[PDB]
């Protein structure tokens, strides 16, 4: 066949029930996810040949990067919750890979102030019960899919992509696979 079980994706041998459609994980601290973030752009290429009414998840992980790991789960819930995920995303990235100007909550929030959120409102937000089940349902998502590496991307809760199975000597053309591999997925 053209695709594979255990050549694009893999299967996982328990499926998740309830799952998201297309669920993403990611760390702020992992270096393949600032390429997926900034140069592959996967995320929107994904969303661009899925049909519409797809929704498409993404969830921050703790078992990268210690304390200020756990910190970014947190305030990802936050940018969740604020629906502004597409102004810290790539702060926060060339904050902890390029920068490297963040070192503690304290910079993580200065990230969403320059980014205009308005410091009451992310106080109250990082203190928020909302945020608080926010962050366990990042943490339940990667728990059900017993999850030790990023980036990650699950479908319908029963398939794993599998980037090391797809061509790399282009880039276009590994997102293109990539995103393609996701559509056949959705259809299965």
């Amino acid at each position: 066949a053209q695709y594979e079980d255990g050549k694009q994706y893999t299967t996982l041998e328990k499926p998740v029930a309830g799952a998201p459609q297309v669920l993403e994980f990611f760390s702020f601290f992992c270096p393949h996810c600032y390429q997926f973030e900034e140069v592959l752009h996967i995320s929107d290429n994904v969303k661009k040949k899925l049909p519409e009414g797809v929704k498409m998840t993404k969830y921050h992980v703790n078992f990268m990067g210690g304390d200020l790991g756990k910190d970014l789960t947190q305030a990802w819930a936050v940018a969740m919750a604020l629906g502004v995920e597409d102004k810290v995303t790539v702060p926060l990235f060339e904050g902890v890979q390029k920068t490297q100007t963040i070192r503690s909550a304290s910079d993580i929030r200065d990230v969403f102030i320059n980014a205009g959120i308005k410091g009451e409102e992310y106080d109250a937000a990082w203190n928020s019960f909302v945020v608080k089940s926010l962050v366990a349902q990042q943490e339940k998502a990667a728990a059900d899919v017993q999850l030790r590496g990023v980036p990650a991307m699950f479908v319908n809760g029963k398939y794993q992509l599998n980037p090391q199975g797809m061509d790399t000597s282009n880039m276009d053309v590994f997102v293109q696979q990539y995103a393609d591999t996701v559509k056949y997925l959705s259809e299965k």
